[PDB]
């Protein structure tokens, strides 16, 4: 069961790892934010948009400047 929505690449396995960069970010926030993004599905409670995107701006561009690698996902089963 190691599929998705085809119709991304065309060798390239991006496709598997685009969700994982995703779910990556979830645990990221909700671990220290501990708030979703209005583009994550329903799991964590809905904070306000002032502390969300308060939270958010440095969040991602914590993540993105430490979080680099630590957020690699590899290909999918093959």
């Amino acid at each position: 069961s190691c599929k998705a929505t085809t119709g991304d690449s065309e060798f390239y396995d991006t496709y598997s790892i685009t969700a994982c960069r995703i779910d990556c970010e979830t645990r990221y926030l909700v671990e220290n934010c501990n708030c979703r993004m209005v583009h994550m599905p329903g799991d964590a409670p809905y904070c306000t948009p002032e502390q969300y995107k308060e939270c958010a701006d440095p969040a991602l561009d914590f993540l993105v400047e430490k979080d680099n690698e630590y957020c690699v996902c590899e290909m999918p089963c093959n």
